[PDB]
């Protein structure tokens, strides 16, 4: 699915990211943009042979499995297939996980270099939330 900037915003909302570890939505919208473009079914391999999946690109290194990544870590206890479907629960439930595990939203490089500290209230400006 690629959701649009304002359906993506209510879809998060609904699911409780809205400052969720103090990250207001439009922080969140943003990270998704620059991540995946708002596609549901975004996939990139990573240069070590781990894999990002999804809405947010949550890495198989650490998060999900996929079968494929040694040495890796599943710690949102899912596969790394279920970060691709239409409904955004098990992207959102995880992202939970990893914005909590100390280092906030620098987790996403794409946040840190294309949102921190910019006007990020902008994505979610006009939409009925
Ligand atoms: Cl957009
Ligand atoms: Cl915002
Ligand atoms: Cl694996
Ligand atoms: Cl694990
Ligand atoms: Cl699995
Ligand atoms: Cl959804
Ligand atoms: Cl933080
Ligand atoms: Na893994």
């Amino acid at each position: 699915k690629v959701f649009g900037r304002c359906e993506l915003a209510a879809a998060m909302k609904r699911h409780g990211l809205d400052n969720y570890r103090g990250y207001s939505l439009g922080n969140w919208v943003c990270a998704a943009k620059f991540e995946s473009n708002f596609n549901t079914q975004a996939t990139n391999r990573n240069t070590d042979g781990s894999t990002d999946y999804g809405i947010l690109q949550i890495n198989s290194r650490w998060w999900c499995n996929d079968g494929r990544t040694p040495g890796s870590r599943n710690l949102c206890n899912i596969p790394c297939s279920a970060l691709l479907s239409s409904d955004i629960t098990a992207s959102v439930n995880c992202a939970k996980k990893i914005v909590s595990d100390g280092n906030g939203m620098n987790a996403w490089v794409a946040w840190r270099n294309r949102c921190k500290g910019t006007d990020v209230q902008a994505w979610i400006r006009g939409c009925r939330l």
